[PDB]
């Protein structure tokens, strides 16, 4: 995936509810740093769902592909309102740039 192609789909889609920068400020969502390799739900000072602190996956390309595509499906009720991306390199691009940008 294309970095470059993921911060613009980042922008456009998930900035409205996320942060991903080392400190950065939790908005309707919480920041994204150090996802990859966490567990669902672990981002200190934010209050989930019980569904997303229990879902026990770890965070990654092959379970972030599945999310992205349909984040209630994956998370049944999830307070994630976000209808996904359908298209599997618009996925493929924006974890690239996820994981570059959420370990600085
Ligand atoms: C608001 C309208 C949001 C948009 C747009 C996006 N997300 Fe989100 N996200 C939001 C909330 C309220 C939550 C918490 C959900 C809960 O049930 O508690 C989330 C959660 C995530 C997660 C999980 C984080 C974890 O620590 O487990 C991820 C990985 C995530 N969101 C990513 C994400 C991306 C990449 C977005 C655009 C494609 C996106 N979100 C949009 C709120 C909102």
């Amino acid at each position: 995936g294309d970095v470059e192609k993921g911060k613009k789909i980042f922008v456009q889609k998930c900035a409205q509810c996320h942060t991903v920068e080392k400190g950065g400020k939790h908005k309707t969502g919480p920041n994204l740093h150090g996802l990859f390799g966490r567990k669902t739900g672990q981002a200190p000072g934010f209050t989930y769902t019980d569904a997303n602190k229990n879902k026990g996956i770890t965070w990654k390309e092959e379970t972030l592909m599945e999310y992205l595509e349909n984040p209630k499906k994956y998370i049944p009720g999830t307070k994630m309102i976000f209808a996904g991306i359908k298209k599997k390199t618009e996925r493929e691009d924006l974890i690239a740039y996820l994981k570059k940008a959420t370990n600085e």
